[PDB]
C-alpha cells in the first residue's frame, strides 16, 4: 500500500533485470532434459523450474509467461513503474538446431515486442539472439532497434561452452556499436567443462556459479580488449557486477602483472586499466543484491552515474526489498539516478 | 621515509600469509610436468615460476627458497615484524604417491620449524599436511601443534579434485578443534573439471580463478554444515574474503532459497545464517589487497577484529602496499588490530 508508482516520492521506479519467457521454448528445454542433450546447467536448472510441484515453482513460471494484466498488478503492487524486460536465461542459446534456435528468438522477440506496444509506458524491450549465428544475432540487433522499439539485447552467459571475446562473435558487437546499444551479460549455469563441483554441492545457480560464470565472462571481454576494438560499447551485468568491484585491486594489479609477463597471447597490454573500463565502459545493477552496503561500494569505485536498480522479477519479488531500497541513506539526487535517471540514459529510454 | 621494524608507529606489522618453498618439492613438480602427471593448474603455475628466466619470477622462486638472511632483509627494508609462513600452493596435495607426500610433508614442516626456532621473533609457521591421507594428516596437526611450535596448518584448497566438505577430510576437522587450531584455506589452481575456460583466457591464476575456487571451497564447508559440527573452528581465507563478504546478501538470500526449495542434498538447514558463520568462524586477511575501500567494506561486514593484514611475500612484494596501508583512513586502535592484535588473538601468538 506504501509502494505506489507514479513517482510522487521523487523518482520512478525502473527496475532494470526482469525475466519473461514463452512456452514453446521451455518445451524444447523439457525435450532436451528428456532425449539427453540437455547441459549438466540446464538439467539442474530448468529440470527444476519446468517441472516441479513446487508452489514456488510454479508461480515462478506462471509469472514468467505472462506479458500482461497480471505482471502489471505485480509491478503495482511493487511501485514499479517501468520493467525492462528480456527472454529468460538462457534463452536459445543451448540450442543445437540453429533453424530452430533463430525461429524461436525472432518469435519471441516478436512477442515481447507485441506486449511492449500494448503497454509502452510499463514494458520496455531487450532482445534475444543466438550467438551460435552471430550473423543473424546483428540482424536481429539491427531488426530490434529499428523495427521493434528494444533498447539493447541480453545474452545469457556463455554460448554452448563458448564465449564472446571469441573472433567468430565479432559481428554481436560491430552491430550493437552500428545501432549504438548496451549489452546486458545475464547469468547462466556453467558450462558442462566447468561445472562439475559446483553441481555436488548445489552451488551452481544464482548463489554462486551464476556470479563465477558471468564475472569470468565480462572480465575475458575487458582482458581481450573489447573495449580498445569498440570504445563505445556498454556493457552492463547485474549482482553487483558479479564482484568484480570488490576484486578491481587485484584484478588490476595481477592484470598488469600478466600484461608484463607476456605469457598469454590473450592477455596484451590495453590503453586503461581494468578500473579505467569500469568507469568508462561497465554499467552495473543491483539485481538480487537489495543491499545497501554494496550499492554505495560500487557507487564509489564506478560512479553513482553507473550503478542501477533491478528487481530480478519474478525470481526474486520482495516488496520488503524495494522499501529498503528507496530507504537508503542517499541523497534525493543519488536515489533518483539509482531508480531512475542511470537507466533512462543508459537505455535511452 | 622509511619502514622500520620495532612498532613506533604503534603497532607492530605482522603479515599472515607468507609463502616459503623447498627445492625437492618444486623439482617434484617438474618432474610431475616432464611425466604428464601435473594437472593443467600446475603446468600453469609451476611450469612457469619454476622456469621462466624472467625476473619476477626468479626472484619469486629465489625468496621463496629462502628461509633465512635474505628474508629478514625484505622484511626489515617494509617494516614487517612478523611473518607468518606456510609451504606455497599447491603444497604435497596434487601428489599419487602417498608415501612421497608424507616424507615431503614431515621435512617441509621440520625445515620451517628449524627456521622458526632461528628467527623465533621473525618467523611463525603453519604446518602443511597431506590430505590424501586425512587420518596421517591429523597426526601431522598434532606434531606440529605439541613438537614444532606451530600456530595452524595451510590448506592449499582442493586435493586431486576433491574439496573438504567430504566426510573423507573429517580427521583433519577432528584434529583442529582437539589442538585448537585455525584452518588457512589458502588458493591453488582449480582442478581439471573446473579450469579449461580460465586457462584459455590466462585468468586461472590470483587474477579470478584463484578466488573462484577458494570462495567455492568455503562456501561449500559452510553449507554442509562444517561450522554446526565444529562450532570451535575458525577457518581463514586471503584475498578479502574471496569476494564472499561482497556476495554475503545474495549468499544468504539464495541459499534460504536452496534450503527451503529442497533441491540440493548437501544443502539443508543450517543453524546460523551465513552472515552469522562470518562473523563467528570466518577470519580473513588482505593478502593481494591493499586498498581500503575493500579492507574497510569487509571490516564493516565481518567485524574489524575478524579482518587481518597480510603482504602474501614474495608474490606480492610491495613497500608502497605497506605505506598505503599505514596510511589508511582508520582509527588507530582499528590499525592495530588489523595490523598486529588480531593476528595475535587468532593465532595464539
Ligand atoms: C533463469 O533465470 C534466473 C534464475 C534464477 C534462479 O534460479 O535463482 C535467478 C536469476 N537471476 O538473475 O539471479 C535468473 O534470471
Ligand atoms: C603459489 O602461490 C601463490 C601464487 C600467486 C601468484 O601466482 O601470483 C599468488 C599467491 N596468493 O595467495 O595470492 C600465492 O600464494
Ligand atoms: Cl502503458
Ligand atoms: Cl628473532
Ligand atoms: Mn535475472
Ligand atoms: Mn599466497
Amino acid at each position: 500500500q506504501d509502494l505506489k508508482t507514479g513517482g510522487e516520492q521523487g523518482y520512478l521506479r525502473i527496475a532494470t533485470e526482469e525475466a519473461f519467457a514463452t512456452r514453446e521454448i521451455i518445451d524444447v528445454y523439457l525435450r532436451m532434459i528428456r532425449d539427453g542433450t540437455a547441459d549438466k546447467g540446464m538439467v539442474s536448472l530448468w529440470g527444476f523450474y519446468a517441472q516441479s510441484p513446487s508452489e514456488r515453482a510454479t508461480q515462478i513460471l506462471e509469472r514468467l509467461l505472462d506479458l500482461g494484466e497480471r505482471r502489471i498488478a505485480d509491478m503495482d503492487a511493487t511501485g514499479i513503474d517501468k520493467a525492462i524486460l528480456a527472454l529468460t536465461s538462457p534463452g536459445v542459446q543451448p540450442l543445437h538446431d540453429l533453424d530452430e534456435a533463430r525461429t524461436l528468438a525472432t518469435r519471441a522477440n516478436d512477442t515481447l515486442a507485441d506486449a511492449c506496444q500494448k503497454y509502452p509506458d510499463r514494458f520496455i524491450g531487450m532482445g534475444t539472439v543466438a550467438p551460435q549465428d552471430p550473423e543473424w544475432s546483428a540482424r536481429e540487433i539491427h531488426r530490434g532497434a529499428r523495427e521493434l522499439g528494444f533498447k539493447g539485447i541480453q545474452i545469457n552467459s556463455h554460448t554452448q561452452g563458448r564465449y564472446l571475446d571469441e573472433e567468430f562473435f565479432d559481428p554481436i558487437f560491430r552491430a550493437l556499436v552500428e545501432v549504438d546499444q548496451p549489452l546486458y551479460i545475464h547469468p547462466a549455469t556453467s558450462p558442462d567443462s566447468m561445472i562439475d563441483p559446483m553441481l555436488e554441492a548445489g552451488l551452481d545457480g544464482a548463489i554462486f556459479g551464476f556470479g563465477v560464470e558471468t564475472g569470468m565472462h565480462l572480465l575475458r571481454l575487458i582482458t581481450i580488449g573489447i573495449f580498445d576494438k569498440y570504445p563505445s560499447l556498454q556493457i552492463m551485468v547485474g549482482h553487483m557486477g558479479e564482484a568484480l568491484p570488490y576484486w578491481l585491486y587485484r584484478l588490476d594489479y595481477m592484470h598488469q602483472a600478466g600484461v608484463r609477463s607476456q605469457r598469454y597471447e590473450r592477455m596484451k597490454p590495453l590503453k586503461k586499466t581494468i578500473e579505467g573500463y569500469l568507469k568508462s565502459n561497465v554499467l552495473v545493477t543491483n539485481s538480487g543484491v537489495a543491499w545497501e552496503p554494496a550499492i554505495k561500494f560500487c557507487q564509489q569505485v564506478m560512479g553513482e552515474d553507473r550503478v542501477m536498480y533491478a528487481m530480478n522479477y519474478p525470481y526474486q519479488y520482495v516488496a520488503d526489498e524495494v522499501r529498503a531500497m528507496d530507504a537508503m541513506d542517499m541523497s534525493a539526487q543519488t536515489k533518483k539516478k539509482f531508480f531512475q535517471t542511470n537507466a533512462e540514459k543508459w537505455f535511452k529510454l
